[PDB]
């Protein structure tokens, strides 16, 4: 339907009224290992090209500030042709490279979520696990995931990073659902997260200007090669997000 369309894409540029209700939990995180801090600026851009049902996802980029060895600033996103479901992102085998990014530190991926949830998920895990075990370049003790979940009027953070056993786990695991053998809480870790507007983040996105696949699966695959480049994202219901024909 292209008036269903239309209609959607104009309920959805009320997601900003969720940015002005942030929630942060640092709930008893180890005193060990990293704190992120994740620019406004870019959480909040991140929310109003999201969509309320559907995940989306984005890399992370980040540096380490000069008189802190245990904070990790993220500064730059990068959004990957993709598509996903109410409980998962899927993204290409082939991370993004550019020249730009080869001098940041790869410090992750952030993603939204439909609710706020008691455990990270599964598919979560095993989604890291992939990332940690295909990109030499990624390090298990700076990479982390950030859940951005729709809570009521809100959007509730979170940060977590795998634990050895937890690596384990997720390489192995082969059922996506929500209960799959093995899986404990002890597979991974929150850590601290602040979300300031002490400074700037910047956007990525693929070079043909189109990183929401989910009306164009039939031009998704994970072995798709692409490139990036510098750019404000684009909303979900952007004109060319939508199909090729209704």
């Amino acid at each position: 339907s292209r008036t269903e369309w239309r209609v959607r894409a104009i309920s959805s540029t009320n997601l900003h009224l969720r940015t002005q209700h942030i929630y942060v939990n640092s709930d008893d995180v180890k005193d060990t290992g990293y704190t992120y801090i994740l620019p406004k600026n870019i959480l909040k851009k991140f929310i109003t090209i999201s969509d309320l049902r559907t995940q989306i996802a984005g890399f992370m980029y980040g540096v380490s500030p000069p008189d802190n060895p245990q904070v990790k600033e993220i500064r730059c996103i990068v959004l990957v042709p993709q598509t996903g479901s109410h409980q998962q992102v899927n993204l290409p085998t082939q991370l993004p490279d550019h020249e730009l990014l080869r001098d940041f530190e790869p410090l992750g991926w952030m993603h939204t979520q439909p609710n706020e949830l008691p455990q990270l998920s599964p598919q979560d895990v095993t989604t890291h696990a992939k990332l940690l075990t295909d990109n030499i370049s990624w390090d298990g003790e700076k990479t982390v995931m950030i859940t951005c979940s729709f809570t009521p009027g809100s959007v509730s953070l979170t940060a977590y990073k795998l634990t050895p056993s937890g690596y384990e786990w997720g390489k192995a695991n082969t059922d996506k659902g929500n209960n799959p053998k093995g899986y404990m809480p002890t597979h991974y870790e929150k850590v601290q997260m602040l979300l300031s507007d002490r400074f700037l983040g910047y956007f990525m996105v693929p070079s043909n200007g189109v990183w929401n696949y989910n009306f164009q699966g039939q031009r998704w695959s994970p072995a798709m090669k692409f490139d990036v480049c510098l750019s404000n994202p684009k909303e979900y219901y952007h004109e060319d997000h939508k199909p090729v024909h209704f």
